[PDB]
């Protein structure tokens, strides 16, 4: 029973913390214009929200509502805190095992192509991430939780959606893995935020619910893709 022919990986909060540097600037931007908000708060209900959104958000739960240059300076350090991004502690050791060992991988991301590549590059994962590398521009824009973005990328691999396992951090990722056929394992790194948490990715149908690259990696040892450590 060798249950994969290839791991198809999410991109943000998996390979690279981006929703954390994200929740630090709403923080500071809205703390310098009086409204001081928790961290947990801001990723939970902020990140991945639309502006109007947060503005209702911020209305409704706060009785706030942002001065002018509320937008235009979110926008100037978003662009500079972009820069600002890392790895995920232990993943740039997970691409190189499996590069090591010759397992096919392809990274799927909803993140535009440029902030993608961007990401990877200040991350310092280029190089391991290889040429697999898809953002939603691949499938017409239909990206997760639509199926279409991790069906092509292991038609890519020349690999069946069925026998790959998803990396996911999030409802929305986890959710576009299943419906490819693809198995689920939930990677939830702490010290980082996700868009959900543990309950929901397994209630959700995730195989497991990972806390760790070194996690990770005896998983798929286990699973006959690496060897045991
Ligand atoms: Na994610």
């Amino acid at each position: 029973d060798a249950p994969f022919d290839a791991v198809l990986f999410d991109l943000d909060g998996v390979l690279v913390e981006s929703e954390g540097i994200i929740a630090q600037v709403w923080q500071s931007v809205l703390a310098e214009r009086g409204l001081h908000l928790d961290l947990t708060e801001i990723a939970m209900y902020f990140t991945g929200q639309r502006f109007d959104g947060v503005l209702a958000y911020l209305a409704q739960q706060h009785d706030f509502v942002p001065p002018p240059d509320f937008l235009d300076v979110l926008e100037t350090r978003f662009n500079a805190a972009m820069t600002g991004v890392t790895a995920i502690e232990g993943a740039a050791e997970t691409l190189r095992a499996l590069r090591a060992a010759g397992v096919p991988f392809a990274i799927g991301s909803n993140s535009e192509r440029g902030r993608l590549h961007l990401k990877l590059r200040v991350a310092g994962l280029t190089e391991l991430a290889g040429e697999h590398i898809y953002d939603p521009s691949w499938v017409g824009g239909r990206g997760k939780p639509h199926p279409d973005l991790y069906t092509f990328a292991a038609q890519q691999l020349g690999i069946l959606p069925e026998r790959c396992v998803v990396i996911e951090d999030s409802v929305t990722g986890g959710a576009a893995g299943l419906a490819a056929g693809a198995t689920l394992w939930g990677l939830l790194v702490p010290g980082h935020p996700h868009p959900d948490g543990a309950a929901a990715l397994s209630r959700l149908g995730a195989a497991r619910v990972l806390t760790s690259h070194a996690e990770l990696r005896a998983a798929l040892a286990e699973a006959g893709l690496l060897t045991p450590a």
